C-alpha cells in the first residue's frame, strides 16, 4: 500500500516521454509513489476512457497528462475523471507548442484542467502543483515540499557569472 | 429516409454556427440527423455515437466545437468514416482555439477542417455533399445545379 | 465555516469574471472568502496574504488576473499552497496576454492555469472542489452529484 | 482500369515534395490507384484549371493538393472542380506554416476545401482522409483501411521507454 | 476615357472597403473600373479578366478579398501588369488572415500589398496613383497637391 | 543617361543585405539600372530624409526599402517622396519577420508602401513588381519580362523527383 | 512654466488615448505641452521637433501611435533625450501592430514602450514624472503621495 | 561617491546574463557606475521586495530589469519603487519572447515599465534609455551620450559589401 500509486502520468506517445521524465524525476525525488504510461487519446481512445473512469477506484489521487500539437488527452481524461486533472502541452515542431497549449487550457466552464507552462519546465511544475496538492493531507511529504521549496530559494545566486 | 450524415456539435451555443450545415444538407435533399453531443460533457455518449455510425449507416459526420475543441478528433477516433471539423468562434480567441485543437490532429486520425464559423458549417456541408455525390448520381446533378447557381449568381459590380 | 478556499483578484473590473468561482463554491458549500489583491498595486498585501495562507487554514487559492497578469505567479512564490490561475480578458489582447503572463511559469513556481474569462473562473473553483474532495467525503458526494447532473443535463439535439 | 488513378495528389513545387510524399506513401500502402504531380497555382495557373477542371471526368474522385506560404493550390483547385478537395499545409520557413495554414482553412462557405495539420501530418491524413471516403464505396479497400486503424491502436505501446 | 485601373473584389460584402479606392481614384480624375470577381465562385471570369487587362489598355489592378484571399495572387499569375492586393477585415481574425494569403507570394509572382481595411483601399489607390504619375505629367501634379494639402491640413494641436 | 539609375534598393543595414541581394540580382537580370545603398531611418534618419526628398528629381522612379524588427525604412521614405515605394520586410530572429512585416504594411490611408513577402521572396519581387511598372512606359523591358515571366511557367516540371 | 514633457500623437484619432498622459502630467503639476506630429504626413515637422525638442528645454517625450507605428522611433532617432512610446489600439489588430512596431527597436535607437491603449498613455506620463522626479523634490513627493493614495485606495473586497 | 551605483541591472537567473551583459557593457562604456545582480521574482520574492523598496534610498535612479517567459520581475520591481524601471523581454524557448514582452509591456495604468525590444537589442537599449535618463542631470554624461550617438550615425556605411 505504501508503493500504491497517487499519481498517474499519461502521455500521447513515446516522443512526449522527453518532456515527461521531468515530471516523473520530481515526483520520484519527493518519494511519492506514482505509475507512468502511455494513453493517446486518437489512438486508444478506449484505453483512456478505462484509465480516466476507473483512476479514482485505484487509489489515484492526481492525474498529470501531456500531449502536444492537437492536445486532447488531458482534457478527455477530465471528461472522464472527478480527479484533478494537471495538462501539460507538449512543444510541437511547427507551432511551437501553442496549438498544444490552447487545446489544453481553453476548456470551457465544467470540465478543467490545471494547465502549466509548455514543454519541460510545465512537466516539472505539474509534478510539484500534484506534490502542492497531496501535502494538504500528507504531513510528511508537505515537509518535504516545505524543505525542497526553501531549498530552490536559498540556492539562488546574488550576482551572475561573468565568465 | 434514413440518415446518412450526422451533424453534431458540442452543445446549443454552437447552433447558431452549425444550423448553416444543416440547412444546406436539407436544400440538397440529404437525409441527416442533427444532435447535440459533448465530447467534455458526455464523453460516453460520444464514444457509442461514433462507434456504432458506421453500423447505423452514416457515411459522413460533421462536428462542431470552440475553444478547447476536442469533439471531431474524438469522434474520428472511434470512426473509420470521413470526420469533419467545424471550428466555432470562441469570444475571446475568436476561433484561433477551436481551430488549431481542430486542425492539428498528428498523422494516423483526420478530421477534415473548414473555416471558423458559418462559412466553415456551410462548407462542412457541401464537402460532406461532393463525397456522397461520388456514389449517388442523383445528388451528383443537384450538387453540380448548386454550384453552378453559385457562380453564375455572382454580380458583375457592386452596388 | 473558516475559508479553505481563496479567491483573489487583481481589482474590481476582475469581478465581473471572478464572480462565477465565487457562485460555484457556494453551490458546493465550499466555506470561501473572496478578495481584491493587486500584485502591483497592493504588492505588500500580497505578499502577507499569500505567506499566511496556509496558517490561516487555506488549502487552494484562485488568483484572477489581466494584462500582465502576474497575481497568481507572485502568490505561488510565497505559498505552498496549490495555486489556481485564471487569466481575465483584456480589452485589447483577450487576454492572451493574461494568459502567457500567467500560465508560462518556469519550472519550481507552479501555477496551474485555466481558461481565459468565466469559463477559467467557474474551471478553478471546480478544480478547487475536485482537490478538497480528495479529503472529505461529504463534498466528494456533492461534486459527483455536480458532475453528473452536468452531464445528464445535456439535451440531445438542438433548439 | 484497375491502374486508373482514383486520386490526384497535387503540389505547388519539388519542394513540397518532402512532405507530399507521406500522402503517397499511404496512399500506395493501402493500395490505392493514384498519380502524384506538380502544379503550381502561381506558375502555372491555366495548367491547374485544366487540371481541376477534367478531374472527375478522368475517373479522379478525390483531391489531395499541398501548398505553402500564401497557398492557393487548394483553394482555387475546389473553384474548378466538384470533387472533395484536401489541402495540405506545407510549413513555411518564417512563419512555420501559419500563413500556410490560413491561406487555406479559411475559404468562405461555398467552395469548401478540407484541411488537415500543417507538415508531414496533415499530408498522411489528407491520404487516410481520402482512404475514408473511398472506403464508403469500395469494401475492399474498406477492410484493409478497418485493418490498418486497428492495428495502429494495438500497436501503442503502454508505458515509455526510459532509456 | 477609357479605364487605366481596374479595381476588383471577390463580393458586394468587400464593397464597404473596397469604396474607398474607387472614391479615391474619381477624385484624381484617374479613369477606372470596378467589378466584382470572385477567385474561388468566379474563377474562369478572373482567369479572363487577368488575362485581357493588358490588351484592354489596363495599367495596374487592384484586388480586394478577405479569409482565405486568393484574388490577388491569382490575378497575378496571368497578368503582367502590377497587382496590388487590400486584405479585407474578416469577422473571426480580423483580416490576419487575409493579410497573409496575400502578401506571402512566393518568388516570381508578386503582390504589392497595403494594409487591412479602408487605410488599404485608399492606399492601393493612391499606389496606384504614384505608378501613373510617372507617365502622366498632369496626373503627377494632381498627386502632388493630394499629397501636400495631406500633409499641410494636419493639426498641430488635439481638439 | 543609359546607365542612370530608375529604381532605388536601399536597406537598413549590412545584415538586410543577404536579403535584399535577391532584388539587385532580378534588376540586373532584367536589365533594369539601378542603385543599391544603405540608409537607416533610426541611425542616419537625415540621409534618408534627403535621399527620399530628391529621389525624383535624381531620375529614380520606384524606390524598393528592406528593413527588419522595426521596420521604419519604407514608411518614412514614403512620406518623403511621391514616388512608388516598395517594402521588403526582413526575416528577424525572434519573431521571424511578424515585427517587420506588421511595422511595413500596416500603414494608414495617406501614405502607401506596397508591401512583398517576408524574406528573399518578398526581396525577389519587389523587383519584379519594379519591373512590371516600369515596363508599363519601356516596351524594350515589357518584353523582356513577358519573356521572363513565360519561362519561368515553362519551367515548371510535372511530376516530383521522388529520388 | 516651460514645458518640460512633449506629449505628441499622430492624429486627432489618437486622441482618446493619449488625453490619459495629458491629463496625469496636469494632476501631478507637470508643465506640458500636446501637440499632434505625424510621422507619416508631416514627417519634416516631426524631424524639426525631435531635433529641436532638447534646445527648447523638454526632457521626455511622450509619443504615441497606431497601426505601423513610426512616431516613437523616428521621435528618437532625432533626439537624444528619452522617448517613451505609447502604441494606440488599432481596428483591425488591436494594437499588435502597434507594439511590435514600436517596441522592437534595434540596438542603439530606444524607446521606452508601454502598453496598448489608456494604460499606455497613463503609465507614459507616470514614467515621465518618475524620471523628472529623479532632480525635482516638490515632484517627487507628489509622485510619492500619488502612488501612496493608488496603493491605498484599492479596496479589499469587490462590490 | 563616485563609484556609486546610479543604476541597478536585475535578472532573473543565470540564463538571463547572456542578455542582459549587453546592458552591463553599454552602461560601463559611458562611464555610468552601477550594479548587476540575480534576483528571481519567482523564487526569491522577499528579495526583490528589499531590492526594489531600498532602491532610492541606496542612491539607485534607474533599474533595469530582464526576464523570460511569465516575466515578472520587472512589473514586480516597478510594484514596490518609485523609481523609472526599465524593463527587458529575455528570448523564450517555445515562443521567442512573445510570453515575456506581454509579460512585461502590458502593466495596467498605475505601475509602468518602460520596455525594450526582445533580447539583446533590448538590453543595449535598456542601458541607452537609462543613460538618456541620466544625462538630464549630468553634463558630463549628456556629452558623452552626445558623442557616442553621433558615432553611431557617422559610422554608418552608404553602401553593402556585395562579397
Amino acid at each position: 500500500a505504501a508503493s500504491a500509486p497517487v499519481v498517474g502520468i499519461i502521455m500521447g506517445s513515446q516522443s512526449d516521454w522527453e518532456t515527461m521524465r521531468h515530471a516523473d524525476a520530481l515526483l520520484t525525488e519527493l518519494e511519492i509513489p506514482h505509475e507512468t504510461l502511455i494513453v493517446s487519446a486518437h489512438r486508444t481512445p478506449d484505453r483512456l476512457a478505462d484509465y480516466a473512469r476507473t483512476a479514482a477506484e485505484r487509489g489515484l489521487n492526481v492525474i498529470i497528462a501531456g500531449a502536444g500539437g492537437a492536445a486532447h488527452l488531458p482534457g478527455m481524461c477530465a471528461a472522464w475523471t472527478r480527479l484533478p486533472v494537471l495538462g501539460v502541452p507538449v512543444e510541437s515542431r511547427a507551432l511551437k507548442g501553442m496549438d498544444s497549449l490552447l487545446s489544453i487550457v481553453q476548456m470551457p466552464g465544467g470540465v478543467p484542467v490545471g494547465t502549466l507552462a509548455i514543454g519541460a519546465s510545465g512537466a516539472k511544475n505539474a509534478a510539484l502543483l500534484a506534490a502542492s496538492i497531496l501535502a494538504l493531507y500528507n504531513p510528511a511529504l508537505a515537509a518535504r515540499l516545505e524543505t525542497w521549496r526553501a531549498l530552490q530559494t536559498a540556492s539562488v545566486p546574488n550576482s551572475p557569472i561573468t565568465e
